[PDB]
Formats: C-alpha cells, structure tokens, sequence
C-alpha cells in the first residue's frame, strides 16, 4: 500500500506514535516519507546482506528475521515480511522499540539527514487528526 500523507498520519496517530519518546508526528511522517515513499512494501538491501524492509525501513540485521542475515538479531520478534503489510502495525511497534534503545529516531538515517532540525509539522498540515 502507498499510504497518502494525511492517511499515514493518522494510521501512526491511532498506533500511539504521536510523542511516542517526545517525537512529534511530523517525525515519523517524514521518515516515511524519504524511507519508503509512504510505500509499505519498499525494501532495500545493505552492503553487508542485510535489508530493510517496509514503510520505516527497518533493518534484519537486527529486528526482524529473514532467514538470509547471518549473525542477525531478530529484537523485534517478527519475520520481516510482517513489515511489508499494509497494516503498519507490526511496523510501528518494532519502530517502538527501535526509538526505545538509546538513540531515538538517528536510527533512521533518512530522518536524520532529512527531517531532523526541520520543520516537521509541515507533514502533517492540513490533516484532519
Ligand atoms: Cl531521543
Ligand atoms: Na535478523
């Protein structure tokens, strides 16, 4: 599923991310949207084997299980094709535990470079929420 913008927010809004860890919903609307393009299926493979998968790009290495990441963690308990549904559920509560860890949403390097020090509630203008 390719989610619109409006519909992502409140997707995430009603799944408790909204200041899930002091991060406002914009945050999480905007990783999405330099992540996967708000596309639940988007995967993309690493230099060392791993991938990432679904709309927060969450990678095997070590969240989820593939049964291709040698050496990997599966933190989240959940194969990772579980992320690629279009219900965002599994998504955001491995993501849950992800910003939980120590290092918040720098996890998602899209964010980081893209999102962090914006104006993140622009994502989230005009939304009825
Ligand atoms: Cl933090
Ligand atoms: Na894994």
């Amino acid at each position: 599923k390719v989610f619109g913008r409006c519909e992502l927010a409140a997707a995430m809004k009603r799944h408790g991310l909204d200041n899930y860890r002091g991060y406002s919903l914009g945050n999480w609307v905007c990783a999405a949207k330099f992540e996967s393009n708000f596309n639940t299926q988007a995967t993309n493979r690493n230099t060392d084997g791993s991938t990432d998968y679904g709309i927060l790009q969450i990678n095997s290495r070590w969240w989820c299980n593939d049964g291709r990441t040698p050496g990997s963690r599966n933190l989240c308990n959940i194969p990772c094709s579980a992320l690629l549904s279009s219900d965002i559920t599994a998504s955001v509560n491995c993501a849950k535990k992800i910003v939980s860890d120590g290092n918040g949403m720098n996890a998602w390097v899209a964010w980081r470079n893209r999102c962090k020090g914006t104006d993140v509630q622009a994502w989230i203008r005009g939304c009825r929420l």
